[PDB]
């Protein structure tokens, strides 16, 4: 599924993510925008052989099992398959124990680069929420 800006700023909302350690909605909606183009079948193979899945592209490294990437885990305790489906639910609960992990929103590379700082309230300018 292919959200619109709106309709997936409401999703994240309705999914708890909104202010969920400290983060805005804004600034789940620009990460989501840069990672995935607000696509939740997006999926990134990775130079170190992992691969990122979904709308928060979410790295089978560390947080998702699709079974061919050795040496990682799976600390979202989920196939990483789960992460691209058009209901958010798995990428949500998968999105809030990686900005838990201690880095807030850094794990994304780029929300450190394309909306730290930036004006992220932009991304719901304008929704029904
Ligand atoms: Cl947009
Ligand atoms: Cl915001
Ligand atoms: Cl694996
Ligand atoms: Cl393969
Ligand atoms: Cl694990
Ligand atoms: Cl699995
Ligand atoms: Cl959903
Ligand atoms: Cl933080
Ligand atoms: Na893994």
């Amino acid at each position: 599924k292919v959200f619109g800006r709106c309709e997936l700023a409401a999703a994240m909302k309705r999914h708890g993510l909104d202010n969920y350690r400290g983060y805005s909605l804004g600034n789940w909606v620009c990460a989501a925008k840069f990672e995935s183009n607000f696509n939740t079948q997006a999926t990134n193979r990775n130079t170190d052989g992992s691969t990122d899945y979904g709308i928060l592209q979410i790295n089978s490294r560390w947080w998702c099992n699709d079974g061919r990437t050795p040496g990682s885990r799976n600390l979202c305790n989920i196939p990483c398959s789960a992460l691209l489906s058009s209901d958010i639910t798995a990428s949500v609960n998968c999105a809030k124990k990686i900005v838990s992990d201690g880095n807030g929103m850094n794990a994304w590379v780029a929300w450190r680069n394309r909306c730290k700082g930036t004006d992220v309230q932009a991304w719901i300018r304008g929704c029904r929420l």
